[PDB]
């Protein structure tokens, strides 16, 4: 029983993290094999923010103008490359610590565990999701740039964020490990905001299937809806559309359950028509919608408690 | 900018998880220099759990009854004891990955980092707080039991928590690490209950310096007030009585703010008094009370481990 906000253990990212610096420029890089990834603004100066040429800034580097530091321990650059908008350290020596891993694009209504690091050694580890307007509300400071998002289903580590930036609203934007950013920001300091940001459906009926299989019911109802006037509905409450695929990746909580997806759509529709009216679920007074129905099965029994 | 629920790096724990089978029954051990820790429960049968005779149960058993897996190696057991709930199996090898470490027992208020564990393999991470009821809301499944609570606190791990029960509420109850229980409760397999839970007032305060430091401050007010006062009013809605020594802890979030505590007294009486509107601080419709003075500082500053 319970049900908390869990990550994954951060260990074998912990044993890839770097410092990398360039210029008075120092931030974070993920060591995997020969090769340290990094944001490519470390290359920048703090007049180069408004506009930078990245291909021209990089042409005026050496390899030994990159510093990169693994705990006390300095690693020869031997090579550099540019990939959309990270950059890819070659040095001399492969990480024994890298894990099985592979990299992944995520979508948005996905979640990742965080681990915030400063000068190549890490703080803390707290769960994300990808917002539906492309950014993610994070925990960073100064210096976090270059800390990485990931998911560690099976013993693989799959890495899907690399921190790069923070929006004047506070929210936090970046790139997959190939460099391409989440949603339309670019790295530069140029006036840009994101896209009005919406709820999670999915991810609030997995949490809602959770509050059952603990135990509790007081939010269900005798009725049912269509999908399409769920979506009519919801809309109107800024939540995201709910697609015939998201019903589909609910089948496995609603068998555990016994509860139909659109008959839990019905009781989402009340809740969001009526509050808590003094109650809450799974502990919280709002509707939490930073739980996938993935991340709802990897935590929750298997066994509901009727 | 930006604030989450934040556990420590729980990398220097993981490399101390190992299996720990003992006849049918299989749960978590800690594995620091050449000794495992584990819940004495790991010698009951069910039927034994129902009214347990340790000294005696632990008599008609040899080192070779302990099976101890690290990873996919198998760990020699050379030595067993007890101490007070906790087993204790002297093993032929010191873990290479013991961490700097030390025992220490928290105060209830206190958070900690949960290494959430089944097999001997850890499966998640997240952060606790000790409840003033001495139970701990934790997120825990069958084969949990053995998973460990903890600080790290510059170099040095202080592992505060082990995990032996899930009270029928579905709130955990465990030992520190020298197997003292915290709380009224015993590993014998039968109804208990905690006590009626209170609000921990210092972190709620903690976590409205943490909503001023990142710019929500709609709860400011013009008044302040006593410590006698505020007492009195926190008494009313269940909340733990306020100390001088907390006023003193969250000195260091009163100097990064400027505000002092019984200026932010004042508002926290008032949002009790009068609730929120529909209004939210930090994302929260509730009062947050599992950040502690010191995890604030720690999140908002970046400190490194
Ligand atoms: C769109 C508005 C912001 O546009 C940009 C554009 C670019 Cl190219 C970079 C940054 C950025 C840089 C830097 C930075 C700078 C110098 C040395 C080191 C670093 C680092 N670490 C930090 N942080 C930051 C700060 C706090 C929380 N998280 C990220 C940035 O957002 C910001
Ligand atoms: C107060 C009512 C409960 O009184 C007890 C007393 C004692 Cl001594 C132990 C337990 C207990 C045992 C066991 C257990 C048993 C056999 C083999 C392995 C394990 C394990 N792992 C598991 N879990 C448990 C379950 C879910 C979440 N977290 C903990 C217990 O609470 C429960």
């Amino acid at each position: 029983s319970g049900f908390r906000k869990m990550a994954f253990p951060s260990g074998k990212v912990e044993g890839c993290m770097v410092q990398v610096t360039c210029g008075t420029t120092t931030l974070n890089g993920l060591w995997l094999d020969d090769v340290v990834y990094c944001p490519r603004h470390v290359i920048c100066t703090s007049e180069d923010m408004l506009n930078p040429n990245y291909e021209d800034l990089l042409i005026r580097k050496s390899n030994h103008n990159f510093l990169v530091q693994a705990g006390n321990v300095q690693l020869r650059v031997i090579g550099h490359s540019m990939q959309n908008c990270v950059l890819k350290l070659k040095v001399d020596t492969a990480n024994p610590k890298t894990p099985k891993y592979k990299f992944v694009r995520i979508q948005p209504g996905q979640t990742f565990s965080v681990l915030a690091c400063y000068n190549g050694s890490p703080s803390g580890v707290y769960q994300c999701a990808m917002r539906p307007n492309f950014t993610i509300k994070g925990s960073f400071l100064n210096g976090s740039c270059g800390s990485v998002g990931f998911n560690i289903d099976y013993d693989c580590v799959s890495f899907c964020y690399m921190h790069h930036m923070e929006l004047p609203t506070g929210v936090h934007a970046g790139t997959d490990l190939e460099g391409n950013f989440y949603g339309p920001f670019v790295d530069r300091q140029t006036a840009q905001a994101a896209g009005t940001d919406t709820t999670i459906t999915v991810n609030v009926l997995a949490w809602l299937y959770a509050a059952v299989i603990n135990g509790d019911r007081w939010f269900l109802n005798r009725f049912t809806t269509t999908l399409n006037d769920f979506n009519l509905v919801a809309m109107k409450y800024n939540y995201e559309p709910l697609t015939q695929d998201h019903v589909d990746i609910l089948g496995p909580l609603s068998a555990q359950t016994g509860i139909a997806v659109l008959d839990m759509c019905a009781s989402l529709k009340e809740l969001l028509q009526n509050g808590m009216n003094g109650r809450t679920i799974l502990g919280s007074a709002l509707l939490e919608d930073e739980f996938t129905p993935f991340d709802v099965v990897r935590q929750c029994s298997g066994v509901t408690f009727q």
